[PDB]
């Protein structure tokens, strides 16, 4: 991460061209170059790259992912004046509080809604149970009733939650992380209705985000389910669209998981005061938010001054009605593990490779497996922090013509350092200096116990993978792996 610059990461479905224009405004005032990028799967790339002292200065995602980042020491604690904090809604600050510490800037609140084509469907159904007979009638006319992204569990969740599915039980003050709420009759009813939609040929199991979007925007399907970010593309299509409350299931509202889009600062960033300045004085103003909101709409924004205007919009009213029927997501580190489990379960029930019952019964176990990988990935990053301090010691030792201590010493001699999960030492000879980090035999994931990571250290000082490494390749940063 280079000083005197700002790299920003934001997902490809958000108003990144609007944000790049707010960064141009910053650059003209300060002389600081801003770059907005939207790499694929950035929320999973960010941990790997920040572990090696790389990636963006600022990271945009929904708040559900930020407890995992914070827990691993990847984010800077944000500490704004109370005058600044009074400008945003208090409940949006709650979403970015982990462990007593504010860990991001809240930007906007987003919930899924039902989107419908007013020419195909002047009066959309109030219940999920009407949809099949509606699809049957529309098929006679060469149309379908409903298409949405079945590949991502965010979109199926509102239906699963409707009759009693939950993520983690809330046991006064704390979340009970071993009480997952997917293996129950209510969630089973929800997922069964969805699988029967596929089985009765009202939907296709491989429908993804872009297929559903294209079909709605070209008038092939009467309804979709999506968030505020999608409205911009429907505006420039031919469709006359409405935004409304999601349908009921078994007489109960659909319950979307509400995300608070949030902006965090990389712990390894040399440009923290500049990132703070950018977010506080440029982005989180009426001007800043209007520019992003013009590109792709944000939903209901955290800034109270600008939310005054946006709440007159009927579509924001519907978004907020849908948010009140649902729940704000947890930000605990186990959230990713939860979403990976639910993803696998939906895909397996929808394709027919398991029953609804077996698929949902396996969820808690699959989530635990996913969490174990996260723990192991997180502990393994200590290797790259200890290596970082060691490579300067290589650079100071070499003045005596050796990798090792001070003078021209033949073997490693107080060129070591201890960590929480393992110990690292300098090795090699001539100008071919290495760094080895060896994990402890216990007190650390059984995937890592007694493995080593060996690194070559070039003239310039980049760390590359030495073939002596035996720490599992899939637990290491992909960039490091790719160097060997
Ligand atoms: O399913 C695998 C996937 O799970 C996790 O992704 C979840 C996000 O963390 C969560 O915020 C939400 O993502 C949606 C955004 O909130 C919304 O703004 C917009 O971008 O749509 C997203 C849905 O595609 O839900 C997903 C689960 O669908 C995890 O973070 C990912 O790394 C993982 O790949
Ligand atoms: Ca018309
Ligand atoms: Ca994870
Ligand atoms: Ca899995």
């Amino acid at each position: 991460i280079e000083e005197g610059k700002l790299v920003i990461w934001i997902n490809g479905d958000k108003g990144y061209n609007g944000l790049a224009e707010v960064g141009k405004k910053f650059e003209k005032d300060t002389g600081i170059k801003v770059t907005v990028e939207h790499p694929d799967k950035l929320e999973e790339k960010f941990p790997q790259v920040a572990a090696t002292g790389d990636g963006p200065d600022i990271i945009f995602w929904a708040h559900d992912r930020f407890g995992g980042y914070a827990q691993s020491g990847l984010l800077a604690e944000i500490t704004p004046a109370a005058a600044f904090q009074a400008a945003l809604y208090p409940f949006t600050w709650d979403a970015v509080r982990y462990n007593g510490k504010l860990i991001a800037y809240p930007i906007a609140v987003e919930a899924l809604s039902l989107i419908y084509n007013k020419d195909l469907l002047p009066n959309p159904p109030k219940t999920w149970e009407e949809i099949p007979a509606l699809d049957k009638e529309l098929k006679a006319k060469g149309k379908s009733a409903l298409m949405f992204n079945l590949q991502e569990p965010y979109f199926t969740w509102p239906l699963i939650a409707a009759d009693g599915g939950y993520a983690f039980k809330y046991a006064a003050g704390k979340y009970d992380i071993k009480d997952v709420g997917v293996d129950n009759a209510g969630a089973k009813a929800g997922l069964t209705f969805l699988v029967d939609l596929i089985k009765n040929k009202h939907m296709n199991a491989d429908t993804d985000y872009s297929i559903a979007e294209a079909a709605f925007n070209k008038g092939e399907t009467a309804m979709t389910i999506n968030g505020p970010w999608a409205w911009s593309n429907i505006d420039t299509s031919a469709v006359n669209y409405g935004v409304t409350v999601l349908p009921t299931f078994k007489g109960q509202p659909s319950k979307p998981f509400v995300g608070v889009l949030s902006a965090g600062i990389n712990a390894a960033s040399p440009n923290k005061e500049l990132a703070k300045e950018f977010l506080e004085n440029y982005l989180l103003t009426d001007e800043g938010l209007e520019a992003v909101n013009k590109d792709k709409p944000l939903g209901a924004v955290a800034l109270k001054s600008y939310e005054e205007e946006l709440a007159k919009d009927p579509r924001i009213a519907a978004t907020m009605e849908n948010a009140q029927k649902g729940e704000i997501m947890p930000n605990i580190p186990q959230m990713s593990a939860f979403w990976y489990a639910v993803r696998t379960a939906v895909i397996n029930a929808a394709s027919g490779r398991q029953t609804v019952d077996a698929a949902l019964a396996a969820a808690q176990t699959n989530a635990a497996a996913a969490y174990q990988n996260y723990i192991a990935k997180s502990q393994a990053s200590e290797a790259f922090t200890l290596a970082d301090g060691l490579k300067t010691t290589i650079n100071t030792n070499l003045q005596a013509g050796t990798c090792f201590a001070g003078g021209a010493t033949a073997v490693t001699a107080a060129d070591k350092v201890s960590g929480k999960y393992g110990d690292a030492e300098i090795g090699g000879s001539a100008p071919n200096c290495t760094i080895t980090y060896t994990f402890k035999s216990s007190g650390v994931s059984n995937k890592l116990t007694s493995t080593k990571i060996v690194m070559n250290v070039s003239e310039t000082g980049i760390l590359t993978k030495n073939s002596g490494t035996d720490t599992p390749v899939e637990l290491l940063p992909q960039s490091f792996v790719a160097s060997g």
